[PDB]
């Protein structure tokens, strides 16, 4: 079937000229509603949320991993490093590596959780440890934002993220402290106020993790808590044409909406 909801996104879809993939999952009652959810798109920097938890994961056996540090040297830096730039010739913990990743996009933080796992092929072994058998990351930053459409590298599915999402937000893919540590990073992200929660009602609470990057790519992925009932788990991908496009927040923002107005 199409619901209502699904064909106001693909109005949606249309309008944008790009190719848009969501997927709810309503804690409330376990339901899902999606669109393109079993589509592939580029993750971009929502795969960080995938690093900074297997890193967690480690952690629950090594109690001092995330005070571990890391040197960070002018080699290292790639291309957005807002925080790695400041620690150059110096070192950051892995918990400060996790925050600047999740919380401030940084780039050189995501490689040295990469490093830390063996590589990109470690946050997929992550990844399917915890029952997601779609996830892949194929290549270290910047190169996995090339984004091009139909390459399988570096790409999800917007199903099997939601899903994953809510076993490490909301269930028992992490251990309780490890769960709260990282729901803690999600809500104090400071690159989404215009993606999913632009759309969403001002007093609902969340976390989230954007990304971006070539073929104008914008995505956002989201625990959100609304007022007065159980939390939702929302992925928002969005992908254009053309390589040099323009990012699209307000896309997601859109999305978010249409879902929101839809429960
Ligand atoms: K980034």
């Amino acid at each position: 079937q199409t619901s209502a909801v699904q064909q106001k996104l693909a109005a949606l879809e249309k309008s944008s000229g790009g190719r848009l993939g969501v997927a709810l999952i309503d804690t409330a009652d376990n339901t899902q509603v999606l669109y393109r959810g079993d589509e592939r798109f580029p993750m971009c920097s929502t795969s960080k949320v995938m690093a900074a938890a297997a890193v967690l994961k480690q952690s629950e056996t090594q109690k001092q991993l995330l005070n571990q540090p890391v040197e960070i040297k002018p080699a290292d830096l790639v291309n957005y490093n807002p925080i790695a730039e400041k620690h150059v010739n110096g070192t950051m913990t892995l918990a400060e590596l996790s925050a600047a990743a999740l919380q401030y996009s940084d780039n050189t933080a995501m490689n040295k959780l990469i490093a830390q796992l063996g590589g990109p092929g470690g946050v997929t072994a992550f990844a399917r440890a915890i029952g997601d058998e779609t996830f892949r990351l194929d290549r270290t930053e910047p190169t996995l934002n090339t984004a091009i459409p139909g390459d399988p590298r570096d790409t999800t599915t917007p199903r099997a993220m939601a899903q994953t999402l809510r076993q490490l937000t909301l269930g028992h893919a992490l251990g309780e402290t490890q769960r709260a540590q990282l729901v803690t990073w999600l809500k104090g992200n400071t690159t989404g106020a215009a993606s999913i929660r632009a759309g969403l009602p001002t007093s609902w609470t969340a976390g989230d993790k954007t990304g971006s990057g070539d073929y104008g790519t914008t995505n956002d992925i989201a625990v959100i808590w609304p007022q007065g009932r159980a939390p939702l788990v929302l992925v928002t991908y969005f992908t254009q044409p053309q390589q040099n496009a323009e990012s699209r927040r307000d896309v997601l923002a859109s999305a978010a909406r249409i879902i929101a107005e839809g429960l």
